[PDB]
């Protein structure tokens, strides 16, 4: 059968409302892209350790997220990551 693979962006959506990493890492995959979740910069005080994530995807980095906690990080990016996308397919021509 012929492999279609169409832009399922209401899945997305779902992560959004399950799983923002597993989403952002399986657009990805999906797209052939790889999804690196990178700590860039560690600047806050110590009461509020303010760490800084963006997600690089393929050739792109986006986004750039200060979570207050690492494993807080990956999931802002990833949320926010995932809605760039959503938004980018919305009213979009492309």
């Amino acid at each position: 059968m012929m492999p279609n693979k169409v832009r399922k962006i209401g899945e997305l959506v779902r992560y959004l409302n399950t799983n923002p990493v597993g989403g952002l890492l399986e657009y990805a995959r999906s797209h052939g892209f790889a999804a690196e979740f990178k700590l860039v910069d560690q600047s806050g005080p110590p009461h509020e350790p303010k760490f800084v994530y963006q997600a690089k995807v393929g050739g792109r980095w986006f986004p750039a997220v200060c979570a207050h906690s690492k494993k807080q990080g990956k999931q802002e990016a990833a949320d926010a990551a995932l809605r760039v996308l959503i938004g980018e397919n919305e009213k979009a021509e492309r």
